[PDB]
């Protein structure tokens, strides 16, 4: 399906209520945003971060920062819930040494979409990336390491954890456009948690 992917359905779907207090709580100190690309689009996706490091723009280009550039202040430091989630889930799919620093956290409205694109960034790319998806459901669509490669798609609903390591690391990947719906615990809206070793 993707090679060194670990899918875990339904992962968090016992902490999901926990988790998205805490997103609440991180937003509360640092708001989610909508960010402008390099090309002076802004993304429909809204973001935000927390832990050490955060993804953000910066004079047009992408980074990871210790300090929100919207509020000037460090990121919120990383949830308990988050932690630990991420903790067990890397665990369980074979490596137990990741320790994220970064965590970006996604809101998606109807509508909203994530074009395709590798995350390049992250200085090791052996360390896996960690995905929690929450509330209404997203088609998930992914490549292979090139541009072209054949898209795939799934369906990434509510509790859903992915723990995207080896091969899978490396793919193209995006989010298509959201459809509306309502979810109990998120209203009208997904969210996504990705935590990263970015440091
Ligand atoms: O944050 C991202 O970079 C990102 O693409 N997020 C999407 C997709 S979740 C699944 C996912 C997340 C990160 C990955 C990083 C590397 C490879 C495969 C990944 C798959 C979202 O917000 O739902
Ligand atoms: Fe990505």
């Amino acid at each position: 399906l993707a090679a060194g992917a670990v899918i875990l359905r339904r992962f968090a779907f016992n902490a999901a209520e926990q988790l998205i207090r805490d997103i609440n709580d991180v937003a509360s100190q640092s708001p989610f945003r909508q960010m402008v690309t390099p090309g002076g689009y802004t993304m429909s996706v809204a973001m935000t971060n927390c832990g050490h490091l955060g993804w953000t723009t910066h004079r047009q280009g992408y980074l990871y920062s210790p300090i929100d550039p919207q509020t000037n202040k460090p990121w919120p430091a990383m949830p308990q819930s988050f932690h630990n989630l991420c903790q067990r889930a890397a665990t369980a799919a074979g490596y137990p040494d990741f320790q994220p620093d970064a965590c970006l956290i996604n809101r998606y409205a109807p509508g909203a979409k994530l074009s395709l694109h590798q995350d390049k960034d992250e200085p090791d790319l052996r360390a896996p990336i960690v995905s929690v998806s929450l509330g209404l459901p997203a088609i998930f669509q992914f490549g292979g390491l090139k541009r072209n490669d054949p898209l795939k798609r799934l369906l990434l609903e509510h509790g859903d954890v992915v723990v995207w390591g080896g091969e899978s690391r490396l793919f193209y990947h995006g989010i298509q456009p959201l459809k509306a719906g309502f979810h109990p615990l998120t209203i009208d809206c997904r969210y996504n948690l990705t935590f990263r070793q970015a440091g």
